[PDB]
């Protein structure tokens, strides 16, 4: 299809169009990307991802068209600790994507350790919300929590300082304009605190014509719950 | 998802979200539901269907919500014969639906001969554009080409006279309003000729909560091409 839209105001346990990978599962009408114990507390060493089953037509070579897209979603992070890890990310990747071996912790379940920073070895665009930046393990991160745009690498091509607020929902709007090639990210807390970061990228030279969209989250030795609360997505092929 | 939408202004051969069954296949940017020779001429004894891969949430029990959906589409039929058969249908069925054994010809690839008229044996709602009505074989049909609403039976719960126009595209809009439980059908030819038929049905008592939507067509001894040219669909769960 030239256009596709779907909306999850909430996440009932009765799902048919979601691909669950790793420890991701539905709980309390929300998607718990990372594993939690009996009483609902986050645990260490866990990775989880979900992908919408239907493939998205990002660009069409024959017609020379590129899709414009918009992903709106909200999530919250909670942890008994203070410095919870590792973060949640919205990503777009080839349809057959799976969790890479050893992609836990700071790799957010998106990259393989050996190729995490090799751009020519990956096919992924992700918008990460990174809460852990210890320079001993996450050498690629600036030293402060942040939102980043990742293009084939765990080392963001662009970042903005971000504030982690335990148990507070973050509203996010991600949009890609094929006419200007800008991928814009707008994130805001209920009180109006706003964060913005954008980057110009030609998706055609990064991803195949058909892709899949979803979320990924992980917790290494440090942990926190990565709760996806709602999600709407729409894509339309356009001639620029 | 509570809401789902997709649009096929045309059907390029590169498809990822369509489930092809029987002889259905993409040709010249359109879906040829029934088999055609190398010259593009229709042949006898053929059945084909397509379904959108993503499942539609028609209604939700624990929520008392029912979907409001719309399906807009256009198709054309051609045959050198004076009595092209058998017809094309838009249908809604359980996710695992497949072509019933011996469902060709007048059964349009939707019903099995043994239970074609046993409403308690089927789970399907379809809008048929029936062009073959020989009273000796299709005993269940009125004596003329027609548009019919089928609810668990090949014997339409309602029909209205329709005119078959070789090689001319018919534009159809099928909508369901959960408040009035009205399934409305509006079809038009490019010259303004219009056909309408409506029927009150509670989909909850006929179909499961999750379903797949698509088209079916067949040709027995008489044949014709059943070409699906475009299709857009949208559905949203509403309170009732
Ligand atoms: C106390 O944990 C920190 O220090 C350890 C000793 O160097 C590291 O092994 C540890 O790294 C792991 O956990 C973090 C946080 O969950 C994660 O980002 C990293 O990829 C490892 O899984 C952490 O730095
Ligand atoms: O194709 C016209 C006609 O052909 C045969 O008689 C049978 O397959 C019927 O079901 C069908 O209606
Ligand atoms: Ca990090
Ligand atoms: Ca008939
Ligand atoms: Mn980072
Ligand atoms: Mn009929």
């Amino acid at each position: 299809q030239d256009s596709l839209s779907f909306g999850f105001p909430t996440f009932p346990s009765d799902q048919k169009n979601l691909i669950f990978q790793g420890d991701a599962q539905i709980k309390n009408n929300a998607v718990q990307l990372t594993k939690t114990d009996s009483n609902g507390n986050p645990v260490a060493s866990t990775v989880g991802r979900i992908l919408f089953s239907a493939q998205v037509h990002l660009w069409e070579k024959s017609s020379s068209r590129v899709a414009n897209f918009q992903s709106q979603f909200s999530f919250s992070l909670k942890s008994p600790l203070s410095n919870g890890a590792d973060g949640i990310a919205f990503f777009i990747a080839p349809p057959d994507t799976t969790i890479p071996s050893g992609s836990g912790g700071g790799l957010l379940g998106l990259f393989a350790p050996g190729t995490a920073q090799n751009t020519s070895a990956n096919q992924v665009i992700a918008v990460e919300f990174d809460t852990f930046y210890a320079q001993d393990s996450n050498t690629w991160d600036p030293n402060y929590p942040h939102i980043g745009i990742d293009v084939n690498s765990i080392r963001s091509v662009k970042t903005v300082k971000w504030d982690r607020r335990d148990g507070q929902s973050l509203n996010v709007l991600v949009t890609f304009n094929p006419s200007t090639r800008n991928l814009d990210v707008v994130a805001t807390y209920s009180d109006g605190t706003r964060y913005e970061v954008s980057y110009e990228v030609d998706v055609r030279s990064v991803l195949p014509e058909w892709v899949r969209v979803g979320f990924s989250a992980a917790s290494g030795e440090q942990y926190q719950t990565h709760t996806l609360e709602s999600w709407s997505f729409t894509s339309t092929l356009l001639y620029t």
